[PDB]
């Protein structure tokens, strides 16, 4: 009779004075037997507690807060497979209208048959690699041409996401990146030709640096290698790796020219889920026309009593982002869009304004709308000595919940110690009022506790 | 007057006459202005209407159903980003205990330092792509290990799903699929060998063939590849592409050696929405140990004092999925899976007695667990011609709203037609019984209409 | 134009993107214009989020979960006042029940009328000034008995909390706080009586000593009050302050006599919302029978054709919390109790062994239901410098969110450093074993940097 | 085999068919064994219906309504301790924003510090206690100074509410309350004036008698004062009780000069949750300035690198009522709060000149922003007999759900019997309409059942 009295304490026992949540969930092998579906959940809930809160992490590009209508949308496309065109028709005619949307936002060519050539991704790692492929074929086709060997292949570029280190590792192809410097973070024309040969696929420009927030900007490397043609009869193409620009100069700095209204750029990525207002899990990669993007990497499925052509390198995935980033287009169109991105430039402005009284700094980056992303990025004024380093009012900072990085920048320039603030959407004035405070009150603390 | 009167309009309008669902949604350009989010909404909302009803479709091997708990948690980690192990550390904390728990699952060696060698993934097409890759690099150090040139990869398999050809073409390996044949629709251990030869990066069998629904058992390959070794000299690794097998063959099957238990496997994927249970978004793939992947392909990142090894194609996404998948292991244990699994199988071998009751029929798969994978997959008996093609049913099925897919066999066997029906969890008994309503009901209309035949 | 171009964006901007987000909220002057409501919510919602994590405060003695039945009857009572008794009648008779009920638990006598002495409170707070009243009231009656001043009342107590500090400065009592003292941090008998005189309203032995989490047992200084009054005839009375172990000992230490079992306790007061298990807004207090409540203290009001009496400091509030005490006392009953405050010790118990593992600590609470509250609660063994204080650990484990205090004790203890951890309802096992490995983590970065002592 | 089959009954019965709700409810003593959790909560949600529906009670002051938002932020805070300020520190930050808006909107002098004196508490009933024992203790400080004793204070009146008799019990005070007598039902200065002498702690006006819905203007009194002191050399200050006129005057009647604009008021309080539109749980006292709290009252505690000063009777309660409080600060403004308190006017006018039509009435108050509150009270004109008494009217709405109070009044006009309606917000005129509608049908039925008089 000691089974029946355990049954009935599991049948009557409450969540947290039940048996089954007694013990330390399992880490090691394969659970055993089932449990009350309460207790796990519980259990669950109450362990990514320990992740922090989202909308105080300032560290991340990311959308940390969606409204009520795209929680609607995704959850009521949780089972959607954004793969199975045939199955999931309408979802994949969505699909195709951001497809257009972005093409046209970026300039495009506009298309003659009426669908732009691009696709959705789960990120802009993905959209980058697909980008790198068509930019390697491309390549491997005109030394084909030429009569010349395509076993040696090269790219530059600038301070690179992580993505590009993995595509030149996966794909075997060397990585020419300009090491940043002093007064020079980025990738300059004269650096950039330097590193530029008959064997480079194509060179890419970060419109949008993760590491300070500044754009790299593409025409004046667009100006260079037009005369690297002009001189060395070398013909070399650009891919933007606009993963957060490409969502933001549009709507608020159109004057920019940085997308396909460059004859170099054959294709431009961007992240859906950074400043494009989409939920974790949207991508893009366009290309300017079919002759940009290699047949040989397109793999068609039948759709609608034709033929869709797909160059993804995952399969199965849900289509709730596409789904939510066309409703973002429809819901905010370029009005919504660029009052929302104003919000977060505001804000970085106030942040760098404030800031700026505080200690001797000297900014990267201060949410100029002409000059990069709503971001704060500074460091202390060289040979300078306020009593503390970003790295312990990074400290500090935590200690109420924010999540402010600090760090040093890389090639030339690793004795320089930058603090980066991020302004997404969800980073309203009065809660950046808040972190404010709290850096105040770091700061206080630091010069009372040397 | 006329703006304060159409803003009026803007505000008071009930959803359907308001101005602004009076025409058809953008689809060429970037839209201009805001409009009202409850008109975006009902909009988006009824197009997808015509997406159809997924618990209906048959054809996918995908979730389509997830209990509150998981809308719950997926809710909940909408905006949590599993390539971030710094700042959402509990998210990659438990990432890890999924790790383990589907490598003891696999019959991995219990890893000495706590922590087997694996990553989640979006599904097991990146997984199998990373599992491809780390073939590929082993195998060149096997060639330079010998001073030999690396020039010419090829990949020896059998019925693979899709993305082994885009590996192949990604990544410029030459893929020897060993087409399907009347009466042997895998990839046997004779034609195997004869395929395999000094630049053979590995064998990929696929345990749980996605066109028939049966297993390629991984043990005579591996028989094979032992002589072969002996007679040669060649020693040929192998990755499983368990997509399917992974998370069926484990609680129904524990008897069939495909896995970590073969030496010469020294990689698995599976995916984690597919038997799994797990949401859209989440695959799995192991290594045997470090020896088995090269950490020239693994990028290390900073995580609590110490590093984490990360091999991915992705980097930002969310990670509900794996919190999900967590929480399936949790809540079904290996006692819940086998439940679960148990139903599929239970439904399909229902179908597949049924059906044969109603047409001249001859079966590929019968959902039977020793066999494959809960599915039901048949084609028209050779020579007899009931008076409909399976196409015709297939059509006819759809009036309901069903999915059922009738299609061509590949390679050697072009000619032969086979419908497939997969048994998932939440196609529970009852509602399978209405499918055989509406097939017995087809099938009298086919004969009724003669002329449909063709 | 203006005018108008901007209703239209007020109308159709979104959350974000909205002008009257734009600002800094309001924090000086009454606001003087109507703005959306989604927005002020939202910015209201945003900053709550600086509070940090209710279920990581490992500070308070207060429930910070709640089930969904308890979210639902406050949600329901939101607007049921808790005083009108003749509007919300059967509010007023669960109040009743529940007075009944713990009034059973503490073992006060049964009431001929089927009605116990004793009021439901705000909390612990308003409970032990009522208390207090009482007890200042009877004493005066006793002193005036023998024609004796009242102009010097002193209350004789221990290791309080403030709230008795606070009732002595309000009502011109002299409080006697006898000091915590090392190895004695507590009221003792000796020096309970030393400070006792004809002037002393009554003895408030603390039933859960906040600073340590340790009992004061009222049975050995109750034995010392009958010696005292043979020895003087002096008769004090006692008031139990078991504001959290009045909902612990009858469950997990029932043989404890703490309560009405003792002749001299003449009412005990306690908070529901601590290990009640009630959410925040509920607090107790009982009294043994008619003779220990004065009735010039209560007010009586209309109920039911009858009469009810009322003694409370409060007037209207929510009666919600008295709702949702009353379905605990329902769902859970006496084994259901048992069963959560068991998890509680079983935690504190764990957290106490494994802490101990990992540094010259010397324990004052380690979770002993015979001892006192599920808490664990330490210090440096003296002498010991590990290389960091405790204030140092629990600025460390603050980085992970972690509220884990480290205060130092008062009276002659003031040199002494401990840190408590509370083990409430919602702490279970697994979110305790997060804590012990960020403690461990935290002892590494300390160890690793030595500059951090001090 | 029965207890294995009562169990299973346990699992699978539904919510009424269930043993465990076969039976009533416990009331005596504390619960034994832990039951179904829906039953529970099925057992008192059904319970509560015995309460009145609080829409239709028209006899309390208090919220009976609140807005989505406010449920939500409610739901949100269930777990937030207001008192540990260190704990919750933003929650603590919207607390003392929330009392700078209130000192600005009663002109209390601009706060030097930019942090007004004053607190937030459970409601009126502590609010006025806090101002109780401040008077007490300024008046002490007084007389000390003045060589005078301090044994035999008293607090001068007009009819008010039962929490200034406690108080006057609680603290020893005695209070003279001005009594009501027909043609004035309040304290007038004459009456005032001579029942002060150098004993009085103050002058406690209320701005919002409930008993009439009529304001006590503190000018003519404060004038008074100002003679008084000329006369005798006596300083006697005063605290406006403004539990309901609070959040009225300043928005629909801001001309009445009743506030800080008056030198002699100390202080003032209000209730949040009567019309300050905060759900119940929420009162107000702020102070003129430091000097008016006697700092031996206050118990300062640690607050962000600084200490801000305490004074309460409770220490643990919820702070979802203040997060409430200033969500509708910021949400209507000034402007929104006048809206709303305009349609609770417009609603008692309405009523006010509809009634008057139906019967020999002689009204106190008919809902007019210059005499007080939004409220309707009459009582039949001296001598009239209509064949029924209010008590009888009353009890015919009651049939139909309403609660609408009818009383005697005190004091000299005990002989008076009066009805009172309140019109508060969520009592739209369409509602209200529907009150009208019931009352003139329970005239008629008076008028065609003649024995139902008496
Ligand atoms: C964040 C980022 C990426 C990676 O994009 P995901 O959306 O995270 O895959 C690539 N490039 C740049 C410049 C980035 O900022
Ligand atoms: C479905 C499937 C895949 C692709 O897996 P995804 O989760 O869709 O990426 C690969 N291999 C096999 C055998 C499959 O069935
Ligand atoms: C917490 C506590 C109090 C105060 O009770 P509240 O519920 O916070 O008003 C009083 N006494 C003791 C011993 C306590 O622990
Ligand atoms: C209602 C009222 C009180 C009591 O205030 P609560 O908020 O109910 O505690 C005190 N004074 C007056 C004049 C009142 O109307």
């Amino acid at each position: 009779k000691k089974q029946v009295t355990d049954l009935r304490s599991e049948l009557l026992d409450s969540r947290f004075g039940a048996k089954s949540i007694s013990t330390i969930a399992e880490s090691k092998r394969f659970p055993l037997h089932e449990m009350r579906d309460d207790v796990a959940f519980q259990i669950i809930n109450d362990e990514l507690y320990l992740d922090g809160n989202a909308r105080q992490n300032l560290a991340t590009f990311c959308q940390t807060w969606d409204d009520e209508n795209v929680h609607k949308l995704m959850d009521l496309s949780i089972n959607k497979n954004w793969i199975d065109k045939e199955e999931y028709p309408q979802s994949a005619a969505i699909d195709l209208r951001c497809v257009n949307m972005v093409a046209d936002l970026w300039h495009a060519p506009a298309p003659k048959n009426g669908q732009a050539v691009g696709t959705n991704t789960i990120g802009s790692s993905e959209a980058c690699m697909l980008g790198g492929m068509a930019m390697k074929w491309r390549w491997r086709k005109r030394m084909e041409a030429a009569g010349k060997p395509t076993d040696k292949p090269n790219l530059v570029c600038g301070p690179v996401q992580i993505c590009w280190h993995k595509f030149a590792r996966y794909w075997d192809v060397e990585l020419r990146e300009i090491p940043m410097r002093p007064g020079q973070l980025f990738m300059d024309p004269k650096r950039m030709i330097e590193a530029c040969d008959e064997n480079t696929i194509g060179v890419v420009p970060t419109f949008g640096v993760t590491y300070t927030g500044n754009y790299e900007f593409p025409q004046p490397l667009h100006d260079a290698l037009d005369k690297f043609q002009a001189d060395t009869g070398i013909d070399i193409d650009m891919h933007i790796d606009a993963a957060s620009g490409g969502f933001l100069a549009p709507f608020v700095a159109p004057d920019i020219v940085w997308d396909f209204r460059l004859p170099r750029v054959k294709s431009i990525s961007a992240s859906g889920h950074k400043f494009g207002l989409a939920p974790l899990g949207c991508g893009w990669v366009i290309w300017r026309d079919e002759e940009a993007l290699p047949q040989e990497l397109v793999f068609n499925v039948d759709y609608l009593g034709g033929q869709i052509g797909t160059f993804a390198i995952n399969f199965s995935r849900p289509a709730g982002q596409v789904i939510a980033q066309y409703y973002e287009f429809l819901r905010l169109g370029r009005e919504g869009y660029t009052k929302v991105q104003n919000a977060s430039y505001q804000v970085a402005a106030y942040l760098a304004d404030e800031i700026a009284k505080l200690g001797p700094y000297e900014f990267i980056c201060t949410g100029r709308p002409d000059e990069g992303i709503p971001a704060v990025c500074f460091k202390l004024k060289d040979g300078e000595d306020p009593g503390y380093t970003l790295y312990d009012l990074s400290e500090r900072l935590r200690l109420r919940g924010w999540q402010v990085p600090a760090f040093t920048l890389g090639g030339e320039a690793t004795d320089i110690v930058v603090m980066r603030i991020m302004c997404r959407r969800g980073f309203e004035m009065d809660f950046a009022e808040l972190l404010l405070e709290d850096y105040k009150a770091s700061l206080k603390y630091l010069s009372d506790h040397p």
